[PDB]
């Protein structure tokens, strides 16, 4: 987890991160969330959903360093 004994402590997240639900809400949330992953919020509708869906159980610090392609400050920009 972040620090301490704070963690998900779950072996296989039975509850999925079904982003299809979010996708019904709008698309702005989806774009921003991709940017928060470190992407340029691009790709196909399918791509956007898949990446967010697959972040199942992964925290922000568990996002791959090479996955960050978002133009920010002095990296990828």
């Amino acid at each position: 987890g972040p620090l301490g004994s704070i963690d998900k402590e779950t072996i296989d997240l039975l509850a999925f991160t079904s982003v299809a639900e979010l996708e019904l809400l709008g698309l702005e949330k989806l774009k921003c969330e991709l940017m928060a992953l470190g992407l340029k919020c691009g790709g196909t509708l399918q791509e956007r959903a898949a990446r967010l869906f697959s972040v199942r159980g992964l925290a922000k610090e568990q996002i791959d360093p090479a996955l960050f392609a978002k133009p920010l400050k002095g990296k990828k920009k």
